[PDB]
């Protein structure tokens, strides 16, 4: 929870890579490795991890 948060303001199907999650987030959420999730929404979750993970 402290080092994930969570950007339902950018689910992209792009997220599907996890290369995409990581880059991308870290170009926007500056996040350390960008980790996507699946949700019920079945829609990639984009949460931004700081050091754990």
């Amino acid at each position: 929870d402290k080092c994930k948060k969570v950007y339902e303001n950018y689910p992209v199907s792009k997220c599907q890579l996890a290369n995409q999650c990581n880059y991308d987030c870290k170009l926007d959420k500056h996040a350390r490795s960008g980790e996507c999730f699946y949700d019920e929404k079945r829609n990639l979750q984009c949460i931004c991890d700081y050091c754990e993970y």
